[PDB]
């Protein structure tokens, strides 16, 4: 499928050199960051899309994740399922594990305070968390079957908004540097 949106947000800090590529491909250079996540998908995500995307270069010197990334309203959650990861293996409170397009992930589920939403300014929000438990090798056309996940979550009692925001496989670094390369469809 053709992406329709392009996400590209920094906290403003360090360098990020984030490029908007030829159809779904997408590349960033960063260093010495704060917070940021860069990626392309769909400005309206939804439950039963299936997320295809191949990293060509994925590249952390540091904390980052290669991550399926969105955000819902009503309630506001932020949420993610991490393939890869840098120096830092995202973790929170252990939920459970699903076994989805051939690797297993641990169910976590964590809480932000006073920190900046797609709503602007900051507030209080939960993210719900799909870890692989170890890192996906990168290079080939990998697969994400987001209704695994979201049925999963459901079980553990971790229900998403009714309001759907974007969706993109991103690249999310935080005080690091580093490269990615990647293409989404
Ligand atoms: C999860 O990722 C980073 C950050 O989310 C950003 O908040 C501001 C908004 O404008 C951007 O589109 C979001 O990506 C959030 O604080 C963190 F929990």
């Amino acid at each position: 499928a053709s992406t329709d949106y392009w996400q590209n947000w920094t906290d403003g800090g360090g360098i990020v050199n984030a490029v908007n590529g030829s159809g779904g491909n997408y590349s960033v250079n960063w260093s010495n960051t704060g917070d940021f996540v860069v990626g392309k998908g769909w400005t309206t995500g939804s439950p039963f899309r299936t997320i295809n995307y191949n990293a060509g270069v994925w590249a952390p010197n540091g904390n980052g994740y290669l991550t399926l990334y969105g955000w819902t309203r009503s309630p506001l959650i932020e949420y993610y399922v991490v393939d890869s990861w840098g120096t830092y293996r995202p973790t929170g409170t252990y939920k459970g594990t699903v076994k989805s397009d051939g690797g297993t992930y641990d169910i976590y589920t964590t809480t932000r305070y006073n920190a900046p939403s797609i709503d602007g300014d900051r507030t209080t929000f939960t993210q719900y968390w799909s870890v692989r438990q170890s890192k996906r090798p990168t290079g080939s056309n990998a697969t994400i079957t987001f209704t695994n996940h979201v049925n999963a979550w459901k079980s553990h009692g971790m229900n998403l908004g009714s309001n759907w925001a974007y969706q993109v496989m991103a690249t999310e670094g935080y005080q690091s540097s580093g490269s990615s390369n990647v293409t989404v469809w």
